[PDB]
């Protein structure tokens, strides 16, 4: 459940399963990437509804990142809203958080593991193993606004 | 307003009610998965995630037998994805596909779960593209971890 990723020094990186996510602090860490704000218990409502969230944490504790996936408990999880905070990109931790992601679902026996890429994060997702359009399935919305 | 549990239709020589109550047996289910050529799943499992879904709505074939199903998991709030949507075969061709889908939009959107998702076969793409769906607007890509299919 919870685990230190790496230790660096001029802070420990912490990934965690408990969920333990306070919704101003990912306020804030969604406003960083410039997400839209929403309300606070819509937020906490769409938390209290995740099967799986996963946090990172740079405890000198600071949240900045996140992973939560809807899951039917048995067949199917899908992942929303990852995300790490800008001034830690590029350092691993996305891959890091993913890897412990799919693995706590493969662990919960979830053998059906998707998510919605956006154009620029399609490479990086397929890195991880993730392959879009297989055998022609296609992922759809209905009427989207994006 | 869309009330839970509504009759779409009479015929004779049975009437077909839509429900969003949830209440379908696994056992029919199993049964009307079967028709449909679908592998069997553990009972405790499709229990499980028929609990563990925001919305389980059924066609059934009143004189009860279920004809009809879709479900789909959803955080409560923002998202939602529609899992095994299927039609007894001997009733398909009907339009009642169709019902059911349109009522399953809109009890989301009473709801007001306003990202309404699916995985959609090759076969039935058109289907749901009928229905408003689009497939990968502005690039988006529906995405698998190491599928076996
Ligand atoms: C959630 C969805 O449905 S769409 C995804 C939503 N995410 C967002 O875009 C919100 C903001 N994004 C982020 O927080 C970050 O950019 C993330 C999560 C996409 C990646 O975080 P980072 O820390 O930058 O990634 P990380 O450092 O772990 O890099 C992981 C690997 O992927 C590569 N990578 C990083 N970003 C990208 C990218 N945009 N495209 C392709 N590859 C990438 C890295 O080079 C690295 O590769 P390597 O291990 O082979 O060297
Ligand atoms: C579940 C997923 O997420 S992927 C979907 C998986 N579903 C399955 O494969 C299960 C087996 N298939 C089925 O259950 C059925 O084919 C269904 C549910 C897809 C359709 O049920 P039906 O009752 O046959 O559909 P319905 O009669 O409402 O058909 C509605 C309309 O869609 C059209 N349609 C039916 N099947 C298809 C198809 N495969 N592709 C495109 N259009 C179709 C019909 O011709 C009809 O035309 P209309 O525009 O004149 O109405
Ligand atoms: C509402 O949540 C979703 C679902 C799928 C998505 N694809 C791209 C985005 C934009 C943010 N990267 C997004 C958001
Ligand atoms: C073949 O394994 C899987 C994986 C996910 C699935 N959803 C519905 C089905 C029935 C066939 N579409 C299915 C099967």
């Amino acid at each position: 459940e919870e685990l230190v990723l790496l230790e660096r020094t001029l802070e420990q990186i912490i990934f965690s399963s408990a969920g333990d996510v306070n919704v101003y602090d990912l306020q804030a860490l969604c406003d960083k990437v410039g997400w839209p704000r929403r309300p606070l218990t819509k937020i906490a409502a769409s938390l209290r509804n995740s099967y799986l969230v996963a946090t990172l944490h740079s405890v000198t504790k600071q949240l900045i990142g996140m992973a939560r996936a809807t899951s039917d408990h048995a067949f199917n999880a899908t992942i929303w809203d990852v995300l790490v905070d800008p001034s830690y990109q590029g350092q691993g931790l996305g891959k890091a958080l993913m890897e412990k992601v799919i693995r706590t679902l493969l662990q919960r026996d979830i053998s059906n593991i998707t998510l919605f890429a956006d154009n620029k994060v399609v490479d990086f997702y397929k890195n991880l193993g993730f392959e879009a359009d297989p055998q022609g399935i296609k992922g759809m919305f209905w009427y989207p606004r994006f």
